[PDB]
């Protein structure tokens, strides 16, 4: 009976107001999968195209500053316990260092697997209008799919921990499992049948568990039991902002629905006005002595007596008027700008610094509830048996996030510095002996924030050099 | 009785709406087939040719972002399972990097032969227009065909999957085969005869199948059954933007039909003013003294008697509107700009970067729906023996996609920055003994993101090189 459940965790609210943030911007996102059947049904635009433009400009250039297709988005830090962690691969306590770099090059490359990026940059827009999206990736094929919030709902405490979640999805008889489609054999046409997923959260003996188990609409199980534990679920719901107390979020244009609205009016009277402007007439002034027959029937070029000024063009003066009109909404259109930012890794660092400045502070929101858990998911999916490990103890690996992944992506340029300082301050104090090189050495390489212990040779090597003499 | 099924599978509402489209960009891209029997039938245009010159400029330049003609479009990963890919072609463990990057080098190059590129880009300007577009790939020769929904319908379900297709071709008695033309034997003419072919999706035991078949109008079978597995089937329909529930997709231009439908009155009234501008008279004032018989009628460089100002030229004042009325339109046609794009492998990253920032994220959804099976199809073409172990043990070939197809484009910039630096940091930390230049050189070559085990000696090759002294 998943659907009473799906019925009761809906907020009609939220999906009736959120219509309009749509209409303004994108109606094709947010149309009711429940009124069509395979055909087309209308649906209507607006009378002013900027915010179109705007979003899509936004979603598309979010995309590239938080997925880069040349460097990891994600660090492991690793300084917690190394224990573990190089007696899960089975490798030296220094080996670690170039393990845990080479998981983490080798696995970001999966999120490019059939066609992974066009629904990341679906979900984009989808947080944008709406402010929330159910995100599903299969293990599998490499697969991923968005949807809204007219597909499914979740709840969740006043802590904001989410408890439980439903979603319907459609299909025919003949996707079916050979099992249940021995039942219904009368009806084997291409009828459309609903079906429902439920996700539970649960908690055994080692930690917290998310169970999954489908149904019919007709009461029906369908078996397929599974259970995840809680940092490798394949659905992650989230919230572009989210207020104390409610169940979902609050998108980016609902800060703006003011100067939308005070738009689409003021483009409504200019198109009148330019539909005004096409009235072509011609008007003979009364009192004035003319031959209009002569005027409107003779080939060019003849002679005709009349006054050479008694018909003029039709001229009502709406011309100033649109003038007027256009500079009004373009002040307002560039009075928009600045909010939806319409205008090697440093480069990336830069972009994804005037991204925070732009957007208040939800670049690290996003990059919290989207990068923790597709981390998880590719290092699992391209090791299995090091992740295993780490969660049947209990313990969870450590990740960076928040424009903060810099781990091992800028170190050198701090190393060329230092190298470059090295080369004039060591070429003086070479005649002096009252100056030890070690503690200038160990004095700049701490100040530029280094750990030597990633540099400096051990004793036994330095033992074995100077015996090999 | 496949008529039945294709009169089944259309949906009238979406063609009939689709002639607009059309009427306001590319008229003869839409034309219906079943009017016309081998002569010209007139087709009608626009006021005006903005929309043409648009979607023109757009087509032809999309064309040279998704198919380069100096680098192939797509990468293979083969980070997955190395075992199976190199016990396919029986290779080592470490050539398949080499085997890989030699058969994606070598087989791009089969896009060319027999005018495939022409027929790419009328698939371009059809998805652009119509939204739709079903493309045909024939091996034994090597060439491509496109078709507009005109001639063709399909079916799927709710979730997007494609299940059946039906289309409809032309052709006369003579190209029939020699089994079939003995029937007919009477009306041996150059009579016309429509064909219908089939596909549709069954499953088997080792997967998902497409069995292909044709039939004539009245009933009577051809045989020539074929059966493909799903990668390699050589029927691909693609979508511009589908919204969930619907069956067929929507074009660019249904975006932005209000500004035509706008720009097409105001470019009626000014041809209207322009053609009033043709009026050529010359008018003799009422109440002047005039000699008009002499004036008309004598030689130049006559002296008569009259006022030098008795006859002037027709004046309505038209001019002003025409002025007026340009402007209006060019600052519509401007503000419709930014929208359609008008205006070393680096320098298609940056064109494919900015298409994908104007587009919105469509440059994405294109290559995600054509890459991923004319790869497939080109790979089969070029070594047939390769894929079909692959297929049939059920395991599928990586491809990467979506502005990602950088896997081996552009990993030598990588490795210049490393070697630039490499040689300002080793010149120093030469003399002191407590820095170990291995640890240096694991920590520059990592940073940069480049895997070792590609670079690095082996342990043999190194007691080789030793021994070798």
């Amino acid at each position: 009976t998943y659907e009473s459940l799906y019925t009761k965790y809906r907020d009609d609210s939220a999906i009736l107001k959120t219509e309009d943030y749509a209409h303004w911007t994108l109606p094709t996102v947010y149309a009711d999968p429940d009124l069509r059947e395979g055909k087309r049904v209308n649906v209507r635009r607006d009378y002013q195209s900027v915010g179109a433009v705007y979003v899509n400009t936004l979603s598309a250039k979010l995309a590239q500053v938080l997925f880069p297709a040349n460097q990891a988005f994600f660090r492991i830090d690793s300084t917690g316990d190394a224990a573990q962690l190089a007696e899960a691969m089975g490798a030296e306590s220094a080996d670690l260092a170039n393990g845990l770099a080479e998981l983490e090059n080798t696995a970001f490359r999966r999120i490019f697997l059939k066609s992974s990026y066009h629904q990341l940059v679906h979900a984009m827009k989808l947080l944008i209008i709406t402010g929330n999206v159910l995100l599903y990736r299969d293990s599998n094929t490499g697969n991923m799919h968005a949807y809204s919030i007219r597909q499914y709902s979740v709840l969740r405490d006043g802590g904001g921990k989410v408890l439980d979640m439903v979603l319907k999805e459609r299909t025919v008889i003949s996707e079916l499992p050979v099992e249940a489609r021995i039942k219904y054999r009368n009806r084997k046409q291409d009828d459309c049948i609903c079906l429902y997923t439920r996700i539970k959260r649960e908690r055994r003996a080692v930690g917290e568990v998310f169970v999954v188990t489908q149904q019919l609409e007709d009461g029906l199980m369908l078996d397929n039991l599974e259970v995840y534990p809680e940092a490798i679920c394949p659905f992650i719901p989230a919230v572009w902002n989210l207020v104390t107390g409610e169940t979902y979020g609050r998108g980016l244009v609902e800060d703006y629905a003011g100067d939308l609205a005070k738009l689409s009016a003021l483009s409504e009277a200019l198109a009148l006005y330019e539909i005004e402007a096409c009235r072509v007439l011609h008007m003979a002034k009364p009192g004035s002595q003319i031959d209009v027959d002569s005027m409107a029937e003779r080939e060019s070029g003849a002679w005709v007596a009349g006054d050479p000024n008694g018909v003029a063009a039709y001229e009502a003066g709406d011309y100033n008027k649109i003038i007027a009109l256009t500079q009004e909404i373009q002040s307002i259109a560039a009075r928009l700008a600045p909010a939806f930012m319409y205008a090697t890794a440093e480069e990336i660092r830069q972009n994804a610094e005037e991204a925070e400045l732009a957007l208040g502070g939800v670049y690290s929101v996003i990059a919290d509830t989207l990068h923790i858990p597709l981390a998880h998911i590719l290092c699992w999916e391209v090791n299995q048996q090091f992740i295993n490990e780490l969660l049947s103890n209990g313990l969870t690996l450590s990740v960076l996030t928040g424009v903060a992944a810099l781990s091992r992506s800028t170190d050198v340029n701090k190393l060329i510095q230092a190298a470059q300082s090295l080369s004039v301050i060591l070429p003086v104090f070479q005649n002096t002996p009252r100056v030890d090189p070690e503690k200038i050495l160990d004095m700049v390489l701490t100040g530029f924030g280094i750990n030597t212990k990633d540099l400096y040779r051990t004793e036994e090597q330095l033992q074995a050099l100077q015996a090999a003499q």
